[PDB]
């Protein structure tokens, strides 16, 4: 169940995080934007499929924090992944990676997003990475990584998203800002305001307080 990473990961992992180092808050960018092309996908399958969307009808991004916990959760109903997809998304990369290798040493932002590799800014604020999946033609897994290896596993709670993924960033200690909501609220209406897709942030109400989905774009 244990996994190395591929080199090229293991170089561009470095890269990313050393290259962004001032700007941490891009990483809620690309996990919405990974987020929103997981279901451009599934979007585009349901065209063809008629059952493509029957583990689950909405087509959402939902965002939540747990302070008590130091987690956020970033979960969408796209497309999803298989075990297989796991392992091979995530630690390896294809096919040009070998010409973005000369392009990222040689701002980096931007290059990252065209690349979709935005992925592994995770690593900027968090010290674990949890991703939590279920694709139609398979069942649900779990992927966890610190980046000095990964490992993917049979989830034992079953199918729990119906389909899609949850991100799960165990945050760093210096990182915990992110587990604010007006942090949160203010980074995802910044990063969301051109999804083609709703995108929910768990929020709080006022004489007691009231938990629920608060749209944010
Ligand atoms: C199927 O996608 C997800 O489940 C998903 C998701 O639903 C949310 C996410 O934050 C991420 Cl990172 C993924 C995995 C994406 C990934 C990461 C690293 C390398 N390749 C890929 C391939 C890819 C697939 C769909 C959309 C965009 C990219």
């Amino acid at each position: 169940e244990k996994f190395a990473f591929q080199a090229e990961v293991n170089r561009m992992m470095k890269l990313i995080i050393n290259s962004l180092y001032k700007n941490k808050e891009i990483f809620l960018r690309e996990l919405i934007s990974n987020a929103s092309d997981a279901l451009d996908k599934i979007r585009l399958i349901s065209l063809t499929d008629e059952n493509a969307l029957a583990g689950n009808e909405e087509l959402t991004v939902k965002i939540k924090c747990d302070k008590e916990k130091n987690l956020l959760h970033v979960t969408d109903t796209g497309v999803g992944m298989t075990r297989e997809e796991l392992v091979k998304n995530l630690g390896t990369i294809a096919k040009g990676t070998s010409e973005f290798l000369n392009k990222m040493t040689e701002s980096t932002s931007e290059l990252i997003g065209q690349f979709g590799v935005g992925f592994y800014s995770a690593f900027l604020v968090a010290d674990k990475v949890i991703v939590t999946s279920k694709h139609n033609n398979d069942t649900q897994h779990i992927w966890e990584s610190d980046s000095n290896e990964f490992s993917v596993i049979a989830d034992p709670r079953g199918n729990t998203l119906g389909r899609g993924t949850t991100i799960t960033l165990v945050l760093k200690e210096e990182a915990s800002d992110y587990l604010e909501l007006d942090t949160i609220k203010n980074l995802v209406k910044k990063y969301s305001q051109f999804i083609n897709f709703p995108i929910y942030v768990w929020s709080s109400k006022t004489g007691k307080t009231v938990w629920d989905w608060e749209l944010m774009n």
